[PDB]
């Protein structure tokens, strides 16, 4: 079978997993241009020696196993060599005398140290026989060695794991779904009081069964003191000042991300601080790359606030790359924002078409006020004091939401942050956005401006027309939740309302996430029609599901946006002929659709026999184009567009 990673997103092969014996190495060896300083990341021991100090900062060093084929640790490790190598030296394989010979893993505890350090190491990290995690290597024993010089060396016992490390560069997808698989592992670590501190490639595995952490040597408790583990390139630059932490944790999450997918330059061994600044990776990939800012930000306050909390963010992340990737949408309930309440821009262009019913001025434009009611909103946090009367309030429209909160406020919410925010998002919903304002701006001098304040402060800027400050603020809050598809598509919308070019392309990250995000299918085409890619528009506009309201009109928008070959007008009435003279604009986008064959005959032979029933001749076209004509008419709410269309009608008359 194959792995089935990221919720069936992203399949893995399923590899048997390496046996004790095939996994001795015959002659370990660390060959010279693989030697440095585990300290300083320097080269070291070069021509050139196996052991001796760094000169650069003095720490000893050894690229020679301690224990050699044949040993017995503490009278019951029988070593049968070397399995691998990383900074704390050789891995060991063991086969336990107290377990019927089970296989199990031995690695030194520290790099150095007299006895009292030895037996300190193992004393300070017997906790760890108790956690326990199914993505987590288990932990069976510390021992105790006296080594050539007599001395004491402390090991750590551990269940062998015969996988494959993750250790040249991982399609996103695929590393997104190694990490998702032991954020959980993060998360048990953290609810404990527990920090992982080395999280990278190395130490995480995939074996036939799951993913798994195979070196627990660094975990430590949250704010603790002394020693702190890591290794400099993936841990995060505070740890000195805050102790290790779960902001720490989520910094080497990023990194490890960012080592797995991207060209990270090196200096030393070390991967340099940051991200390359025009990395193609990221490029292709927008969301994934905020996500990657935000988890590494020097500032641990901005980074993610739990592992949980991030894994949501990074599951959106996969949705989308993936749904980029296989050009196959991949749709997720939020667990942020609500989703869509309704759609916005879905008629303006066939409203176009409507003065051929009624002989009104038709230049619909996209509007604040019809975005603002369909937009996504914040989902309402639970621990607030109001959820309750909130969650009852959920039906309500805008001013009867806004008169229950108000009575329900005037008789303990005094403190709610939550109430207020509901009753911005109902004076928005109506339009009034002076009074929304002073009641955002005083509910941000109290708690400040939090995130919600700041995506109301966007919704608010749309209906002002301040369109920089909303993408500004709207942008903010998609950087706190890059996998989120809200804040993408009410920059989509903003950049419309502006005359900008979106240059992130975010209505169509949004459509080919989530092809039920139907106001993105018609944002998206409209851009593409902008470029004089019609093809695409009524590419991206044949993806409306016909499950949806907006089907037809959708297939309506389509042949409008096609008026130029035969094949083209054929398109057009393709999409035309399948609706009947029930359905609202049908009869007039007919018209146009006729029309538009008519004036093409000027200049052209038709090789296909008709469009919508009549006859593919001048004298067929002009007919249907009359008919349809006087047919509209007849149905014409004025006698003024009565006159128009008839008078129409009598001139084109073959
Ligand atoms: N526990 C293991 O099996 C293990 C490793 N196992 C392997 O390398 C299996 C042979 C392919 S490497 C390693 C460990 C634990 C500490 C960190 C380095
Ligand atoms: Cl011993």
């Amino acid at each position: 079978g194959s792995h089935m990673l990221g919720g069936g997103l992203v399949e893995i092969p399923r590899a048997p997993d390496i046996d004790p014996l095939e996994a001795l190495m015959t002659n370990p060896v660390v060959p010279e241009s693989k030697r440095f300083c585990w300290n300083c990341g320097r080269p070291v021991g070069r021509s050139g020696a196996s052991e001796g100090w760094c000169p650069y900062c003095g720490s000893p060093y050894s690229f020679l196993p301690q224990l050699n084929p044949g040993d017995i640790v503490a009278g019951q490790y029988e070593v049968k060599g070397c399995i691998a190598h990383g900074g704390l030296g050789w891995i060991y394989l063991a086969l336990d005398r107290n377990v019927n010979g089970r296989p199990v893993v031995l690695k030194g505890l520290v790099h150095s140290g007299d006895a009292e350090a030895q037996a300190m190491a193992m004393a300070e990290r017997q906790f760890l026989a108790e956690v326990v995690h199914p993505s987590i290597v288990q932990i069976f024993n510390f021992v105790e060695h006296t080594d050539r010089h007599g001395d004491p060396v402390g090991y750590i016992v551990m269940e062998y794991v015969g996988g494959q490390s993750l250790k040249q560069k991982l399609p996103v997808a695929e590393a997104i779904a190694y990490l998702l698989e032991i954020l959980p592992a993060l998360s048990y670590l953290h609810s404990i009081g527990l920090v992982y501190n080395d999280l990278k490639p190395e130490n995480i595995m995939l074996t036939e069964e799951q993913l798994k952490l195979i070196d627990l040597g660094a975990v430590s408790r949250i704010n603790s003191f002394g020693y702190l583990y890591g290794t400099p390139g993936f841990q995060a630059p505070e740890i000195v000042r805050t102790g290790p932490t779960v902001a720490t944790d989520i910094y080497t999450v990023g990194r490890t991300l960012a080592a797995l997918t991207l060209d990270l330059p090196t200096r030393n061994g070390r991967y340099v601080d940051g991200l390359p600044e025009d990395d193609p990776v990221l490029k292709t990939y927008d969301s994934y790359g905020r996500l990657l800012r935000r988890a590494i930000d020097p500032d641990p306050r901005q980074r993610f606030t739990t592992a949980e909390e991030m894994s949501a963010q990074l599951t959106g992340v996969l949705r989308e790359v993936v749904a980029q990737d296989t050009g196959v949408p991949r749709p997720g309930l939020s667990t942020i924002f609500s989703p869509s309440r309704s759609t916005f821009g879905v008629d303006l262009l066939v409203a176009h078409t409507d003065v051929y019913l009624d002989g009104q001025v038709h230049a619909e434009k996209l509007t604040a006020n019809e975005i603002v009611t369909a937009l996504s909103v914040p989902l309402v946090d639970p621990t607030d004091v109001a959820a309750s009367v909130l969650q009852a309030t959920v039906l309500s429209q805008p001013v009867q939401t806004l008169d229950s909160l108000r009575a329900a406020r005037h008789g303990d919410f005094s403190e709610s942050v939550e109430l207020p925010l509901m009753e911005v998002r109902a004076l928005l919903d109506l339009g009034d956005v002076a009074k929304a304002t002073r009641k955002l701006d005083d509910l941000a001098e109290r708690v400040g401006w939090r995130w919600r304040l700041v995506w109301y402060r966007a919704v608010a800027e749309l209906l002002t027309g301040d369109y920089d400050s909303a993408t500004k603020h709207f942008t903010e809050v998609l950087d706190t939740f890059p996998g989120e598809l809200a804040p993408k598509l009410a920059l989509a919308a903003t950049a419309e309302l502006a005359g900008n070019t979106d240059e992130h392309k975010f209505y169509q990250t949004v459509w080919s996430t989530n092809d039920g995000v139907i106001s993105a299918a018609f944002g998206l085409a409209r851009a593409r029609s902008a470029e004089g890619d019609r093809v695409g528009a009524v590419r991206t506009l044949d993806e409306v599901p016909p499950t949806s309201r907006h089907f037809t009109t959708a297939r309506l928008t389509s042949a409008v946006t096609l008026l130029v070959t035969e094949e083209q007008i054929r398109d057009a009435a393709r999409r035309v002929e399948a609706l009947p003279p029930t359905e609202p604009r049908v009869l007039q986008i007919r018209a146009l659709v006729l029309g538009g064959a008519l004036d093409w005959l000027k200049d052209n032979k038709a090789s296909t026999n008709h469009i919508l029933g009549f006859p593919f001749t001048s004298h067929g076209l002009r007919l249907g184009v009359e008919a349809s004509l006087r047919s509209l008419a007849r149905v014409a709410p004025t006698q003024r567009h009565r006159y128009t269309l008839v008078d129409m009608a009598n001139k084109v008359r073959p």
